[PDB]
């Protein structure tokens, strides 16, 4: 398809980018850089960094310009699966059939390598070289992806997450679960890339996070329906289906007036369900 | 310099306080964890650096807020992960249970995550830290430098991959001397004073100072610099050091006598 390959572009531009970030800078740093690079460099389909690209494309910028907020994005992403998976938290050998870093590495290795990963998330955007847009709009990108990773989002849906074991859970409540825990760095991927096309304005930033919301939750819905607390359990299998398309069709809508530019967001809107 | 560094703690321990309000209930027990992490009755070393070196270059303390705040974040994000089971897996800091200890290990490793997050927000914050924009960007960027895998928590890793004097030195430097430069460097910035001379200058006070530190410590606990050079030998860096700070002071006016003070007081001790 369209997007298929639009992913596959979008992919291989971030990949080149984030390769080229993992040079030790000196020798006794080269496994903790080694751990960096394994985290990251791990065939994801970097979908953050296409949201990225794509709402930088739907305001008509060029998509080099959102490299910075790709790789950001991205990095931010791969620290979290590398806290995720260690053992006071989802405790897994296996990521995509690999090990783990905590695995591969160890333990102290992967805590560290993940740390160093969330402060050069920060550092690219800081960077007027690597992400060269209007100050008052880098210093913008950084503290909505501050904001979208921390506590009050990313890091905060994680706590949600580990306090409700043993809670059962209504709908609302997964959900605020999912907005925090995944919803506001793909709110954040849309919105960075929206800043990084020079043209962004509060009416269509305003409309991109409808988009971005509608679109989390429906990554969410069909991932549990594929699958088969989950939506199919919640609302039986068919309504959940029904569900997905209902956020489908918000994510569409929100992109009314949109130029042709945006078809890749109406597309992945499409392709998720 | 003991009422300076009251004044410089009250000031930001009272900027932080304000940083720890959940935004909804489901959050309350991490921003506890958080707070706990933070308000734990700390020295704030690190923001004295950024308030005296904003001061040293004349600009009010109160500019270098943010910046106090961010080091302090950092700082506090990794003590944390360091106490954790998989580093040094202490149950104590400063005779109380360490995060992990009191909340449990997930709580404490995504409280500091969150930390270190917050760190950078604070600084982008155009509110809270009101410098130009250049400035700001600059300051994270330093911070952001500091902070990773090329900064302290390389330190962390070396140390963990770990010797000779200048083996021990390598690994300082990164483990606490790049922590305690971006604390001297963004309270400069934060003074709209700096210039790269005086920058320059600060960078070797900080250098200086951070290693006399760490000479000092082990002195007192008596791989460790008594070990390696002999027990006076060692007392003598820990002079040369701080005598290298107040070098690297030269010609900077009166309002950098807390830095002096700092120099000789780590020596002291
Ligand atoms: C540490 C913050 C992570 C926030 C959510 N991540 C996407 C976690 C990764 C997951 O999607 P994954 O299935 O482990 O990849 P989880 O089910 O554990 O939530
Ligand atoms: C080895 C293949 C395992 C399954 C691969 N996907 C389900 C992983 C995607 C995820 O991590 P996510 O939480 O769905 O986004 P999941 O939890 O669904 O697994
Ligand atoms: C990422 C970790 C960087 C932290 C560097 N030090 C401040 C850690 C704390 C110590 O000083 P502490 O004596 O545990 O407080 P350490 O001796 O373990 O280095
Ligand atoms: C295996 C340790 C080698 C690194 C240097 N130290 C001896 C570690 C011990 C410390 O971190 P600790 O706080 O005493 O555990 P120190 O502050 O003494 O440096
Ligand atoms: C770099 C600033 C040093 C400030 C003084 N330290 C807190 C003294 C205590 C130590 O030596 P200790 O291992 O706690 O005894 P630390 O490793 O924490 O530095
Ligand atoms: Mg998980
Ligand atoms: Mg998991
Ligand atoms: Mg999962
Ligand atoms: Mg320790
Ligand atoms: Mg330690
Ligand atoms: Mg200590
Ligand atoms: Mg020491
Ligand atoms: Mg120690
Ligand atoms: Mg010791």
């Amino acid at each position: 398809s369209m997007i298929a390959a639009y992913q596959a572009r979008c992919q291989a531009r971030v990949d080149a980018a984030l390769d080229a970030l993992f040079v030790a800078p000196r020798e006794e740093l080269q496994r903790l850089y080694e751990a960096m690079r394994y985290s990251v460099m791990n065939g994801g389909k970097r979908v953050r960094p296409l949201l990225a690209y794509a709402a930088c494309e739907a305001l008509g910028g060029a998509p080099q310009r959102a490299d910075a907020a790709a790789c950001a994005v991205e990095l931010i992403h791969a620290y979290s699966l590398v806290h995720d998976d260690l053992p006071a938290m989802d405790d897994d050998d296996l990521r995509r059939g690999q090990p783990t870093t905590h695995r591969a590495f160890d333990e102290a290795t992967a805590i560290l390598a993940a740390d160093g990963l969330q402060a050069l998330a920060f550092e690219v955007l800081a960077d007027t070289r690597r992400n060269p847009q209007e100050h008052a709009v880098c210093l913008e990108m950084l503290t909505r992806l501050a904001r979208a990773a921390g506590s009050a989002g990313m890091v905060g849906g994680q706590a949600i997450d580990l306090g409700s074991v043993g809670v059962a859970l209504d709908q609302a409540a997964l959900e605020v679960m999912h907005r925090h825990k995944t919803g506001a760095l793909i709110e954040a991927s849309v919105r960075l890339g929206a800043l990084a096309s020079g043209r962004a304005e509060p009416a269509s930033l305003a409309a991109l996070e409808r988009y971005a919301e509608a679109i989390g939750l429906a990554f969410q819905v069909q991932d549990d329906i594929l699958d088969v607390p989950t939506y199919p359990a919640l609302l039986g299998l068919e309504a959940a289906k029904g569900y997905a398309l209902e956020l489908r069709d918000l994510a569409l809508a929100a992109l009314d007036g949109f130029p042709p530019s945006a078809d890749p967001l109406r597309q992945l809107a499409r392709y998720i369900v």
